[PDB]
């Protein structure tokens, strides 16, 4: 791999808006596993005193394509801007050392595992669940306003902080069960296909980390969706929230709610409870 094998130093351009001093960073233990590169917990000073963050870097066997992908993800996160319910870029280290991309840490892991660990034989009351759904819709509303189509919205892609704040990951760049029909069949992706995926995520939330379309092989999902198959109401789900899911899975993208409406609708349920 030319660039990584050939250069003693990697002369990425200095962006002063984002560059973070390496000596104010303390690298710690690895985070998750290793399918999306190498990510570690770290402490960052003066983001005065410390705070916990997550740091992505190249695995020691990275290819030039891994380098390009890390850089591109970095660049995309710079343009998207900050919001409470997404994993935010906090800084980069590009000058005179290894490439480090510093983002927000979410101590409790992804939403699917958070929910499943806390299943009852309470903790996952109706208000907690609606709050999860609400927070994710707010993040998606933000992303949509920044013209960012996620394309892989799922509970495994939503991370949970120490304070139970939902944060969407992988906004900057088997998934088939989260894909809208127009994306499944015609590889078309729009904000309204993210809304479909959000419907699946909603079902995920109210089955407390359940797996979508249980018992069904991915190969048959094509025709099943074509024949108009839809998942049924989760036991932990009032008919009015199920109505929301079903609307998100409208065959016609224009007849699905927008994220603005999902936020307003879920906000209402929260005030009531
Ligand atoms: C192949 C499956 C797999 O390994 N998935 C996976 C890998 C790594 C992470 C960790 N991340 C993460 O990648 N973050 C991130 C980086 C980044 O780079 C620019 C961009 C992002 O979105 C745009 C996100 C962020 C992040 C924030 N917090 C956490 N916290 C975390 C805490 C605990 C855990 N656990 C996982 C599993 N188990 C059993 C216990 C605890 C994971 C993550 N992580 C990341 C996530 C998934």
């Amino acid at each position: 791999d030319p660039l990584l094998a050939g250069l003693v130093s990697l002369d990425l351009p200095l962006d002063p808006l984002w560059e973070f001093p390496r000596d104010r960073l303390v690298l710690g233990k690895p985070l998750g596993e290793g399918c999306f590169g190498q990510v570690v917990r770290a402490e960052a000073f003066g983001m005065d005193q410390a705070s916990t963050v997550a740091v992505k870097m190249l695995k020691d066997n990275a290819s030039d394509k891994d380098l390009a992908d890390l850089v591109s993800e970095m660049e995309v996160m710079k343009l998207i801007g900050r919001h409470k319910n997404i994993i935010n870029l906090l800084g980069v280290c590009t000058q005179e050392g290894p490439l480090y991309v510093i983002v927000e840490c979410a101590a409790k892991g992804n939403l699917r595992e958070f929910l499943r660990a806390r299943r009852p034989p309470g903790p996952l009351s109706f208000p907690v669940l609606v709050s999860c759904a609400y927070q994710v819709a707010r993040g998606m509303q933000y992303l949509e306003s920044r013209k960012c189509i996620h394309r892989d919205l799922a509970a495994r892609n939503v991370l949970v902080t120490e304070d139970n704040v939902m944060k969407i990951a992988d906004f900057g760049l088997l998934p088939v069960k989260w894909m809208a029909p127009e994306a499944l069949f015609d590889e078309v992706y729009t904000h309204q296909s993210d809304v479909w995926s959000f419907g699946i995520l909603l079902w995920e939330i109210f089955t407390l980390g359940g797996s979508p379309y249980p018992g069904i092989p991915v190969e048959e999902l094509f025709s099943l969706l074509r024949e108009g198959h839809r998942m049924d109401r989760p036991p932990h789900c009032p008919p009015e929230l199920y109505g929301l899911m079903r609307e998100c899975w409208h065959a016609a993208p224009s007849q699905r709610p927008t994220f603005k409406q999902l936020v307003e609708a879920l906000d209402k349920v929260l005030l009531a409870v």
